[PDB]
């Protein structure tokens, strides 16, 4: 059988650039405020993968009280999430990630996001979709206040 | 063969307390349950049976005073009647406050019982918008849900 | 052997109605500001179907640098996206679309939308779901600034 997972993440702008989206450093006037590297795309993708194994979420797997992964970048977190999913029997069906930002432009950076995700999951490029949209200057993303990301995943049990 | 559905719901605060989320009454310091409403829409969507509003209109007096678990169970009855069984569900609550985490285990249990499925087929999480937008400003709460049905 | 996709689209209100959603014209005091016809629903659906095929999004298929499909309505883009998807060996599992709008009223027009989608996708009506929700007067949709739409898709490989 197959299993569905969903992830959703939001960070507000603040501090100095650059931002890091899908493992890719992107120059911007502002950074993204977060407890770690603020990678909304990898954070949402990890939640979607973990969800499709009902492992709760990032917060459950890497809690307050566990020093092991404190200060770890999102790719480190993604890989360890994967390792722990792959060992529960699951293999990868496919993923689709949707970044929601008015700015910066994401389009030129998406190719390398896809490469980094494929590497971290040990899968073909063909199993990884990443796209970006604006909200036409509407809402807290449209006004340039933060970045949101939605992600969905299908795993084979 | 499997089938995908999606749900999204929003509840505005009007006296802001208490609220009911995932069948759990939470002190904030229809019945407005965004989690179950979005989960129901997702299951009904996977079954191409429309949404909550299509099955139980506000105009129809027959479900006046029905809570979200009752609509969830009735929705699931009609889905099973069409030959579907559960794969799994993933629910994501979007709220600046109140704190959902202590109540999530209970929500999960309520959903598993209502759908007659294993706990491991039910995933519920909560997250914030970091003080951004209507949820971030404390105006209301939202929920995104997805579901996979079988055959 | 199934594959998942997700799509998300937002257009703002501007100038004059009617609006067009799911291929159906709906009377409203405002129209939708868009490069194309502004069909949020068909645009989200297309992105979801393409995402499942790892073919990115409509922008990747139909840039504004490209003359071929310039000025095409959304139904034509969907049928073309669908042609390219089917060329990779994919067939339709099922689709589910969620329109997020305070107004106008969508429900009376939804059966026709489903008819139009099933025809464009060459599938049974049983494989197409379309729902609509308000945001209880909250956010940019609730205040009537615009309309959003989300969609999910399963393809079979
Ligand atoms: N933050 C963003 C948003 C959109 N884009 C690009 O803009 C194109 C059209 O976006 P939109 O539908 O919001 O007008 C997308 O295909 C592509 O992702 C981008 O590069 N960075
Ligand atoms: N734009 C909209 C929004 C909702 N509706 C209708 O209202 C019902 C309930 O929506 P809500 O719970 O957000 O008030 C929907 O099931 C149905 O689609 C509509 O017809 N047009
Ligand atoms: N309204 C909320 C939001 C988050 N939480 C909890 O906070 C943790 C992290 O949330 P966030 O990503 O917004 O910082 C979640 O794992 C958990 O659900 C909560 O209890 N109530
Ligand atoms: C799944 C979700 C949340 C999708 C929509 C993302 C988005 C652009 C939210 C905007 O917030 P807002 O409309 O509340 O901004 P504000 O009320 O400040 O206009
Ligand atoms: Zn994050
Ligand atoms: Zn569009």
């Amino acid at each position: 059988e197959m299993r569905i997972g969903h992830g959703f993440d939001v960070h507000a702008f603040g501090g100095e650039g650059p931002i890091i989206i899908g493992g890719v450093r992107i120059p911007y006037e502002k950074g993204l405020l977060a407890h770690s590297d603020g990678d909304v795309a990898l954070h949402a993708l990890t939640d979607a993968l973990l969800g499709a194994a009902a492992l709760g979420d990032i917060g459950k797997l890497f809690p307050d009280t566990d020093p092991a992964f404190k200060g770890a970048d999102s790719r480190e977190l993604l890989r360890e999430a994967w390792r722990r999913i792959q060992a529960k029997g699951y293999t990868l069906g496919n993923v689709d990630v949707t970044i929601i930002a008015q700015a910066p432009k994401m389009l030129p950076h998406i190719p390398q996001m896809r490469v980094f995700i494929a590497e971290d999951l040990g899968c073909h490029m063909d199993d990884v979709n990443v796209k970006a949209t604006t909200t036409e200057k509407l809402g807290f993303t449209g006004r340039g206040e933060g970045i949101a990301c939605e992600a969905v995943a299908l795993l084979i049990k």
